[PDB]
């Protein structure tokens, strides 16, 4: 069906989404879920902020759409095409880049294909369980302990760390045999819907 969540709106703006939702019988919810079909983003004239809802949207291959879908629809008295209003970027990517699109289409082939990820140590402006949920939506398998990575040569483990929230270490590598990367690895990867090369995000491991 149609189920929307909203991000970056003022209350007045949200009321217009609410109005639109009434005229159309679309569901409007506070929290994103799997049922959520739509993520309505405040854009600048379709570049938005990178929010959790933005990530959980691309990650779920959803309709991540500019608030312009709504106003323009209201202004024309009917539901326009999501296609025409799809967001295209934020700060991992300026306008062009069609992250939500790569995403919305790919679903067979997901960016975290056959990976094992340990979100490790403390994180900030995003709860661990939401980063983990994101990571699964993208295809990864979640691992909770450094020591529980599967010993089957079949998979690729990865440790994810947000170096700030700590004071994890560059000593992770002493405790396992996985590349250790920063959270942006996942976040940039998710925005673009393109598994990014680890090189740029890899963190120093002390022998
Ligand atoms: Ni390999």
């Amino acid at each position: 069906r149609m189920s929307m969540v909203v991000s970056g709106l003022t209350p007045e703006e949200f009321m217009l989404v609410y109005k639109f939702a009434r005229k159309h019988h679309i569901t409007l919810t506070n929290l994103i879920t799997e049922e959520t079909t739509h993520v309505v983003m405040k854009t600048d004239a379709f570049v938005c902020e990178r929010t959790l809802k933005y990530f959980l949207g691309i990650a779920g291959g959803k309709w991540v759409v500019s608030y312009f879908w709504v106003t323009q629809s209201i202004k024309e008295r009917k539901m326009l095409n999501e296609h025409d209003f799809e967001v295209r970027g934020d700060v991992v990517n300026g306008r062009n880049h069609q992250g939500p699109k790569r995403a919305r289409e790919s679903q067979d082939r997901k960016i975290f294909r056959g990976l094992e990820i340990c979100c490790y140590g403390p994180f900030t402006n995003m709860p661990t369980d939401q980063l983990e949920w994101m990571v699964q939506l993208c295809g990864a398998s979640v691992v909770k302990e450094l020591s529980s990575f599967t010993l089957g040569t079949g998979v690729h483990p990865i440790v994810v760390v947000q170096p700030d929230a700590w004071t994890g270490f560059h000593a992770i590598g002493q405790m396992c045999e996985a590349p250790v990367v920063t959270r942006e690895w996942v976040l940039d990867s998710v925005a673009l819907y393109q598994c990014q090369e680890l090189d740029t995000y890899l963190i120093p491991q002390i022998p």
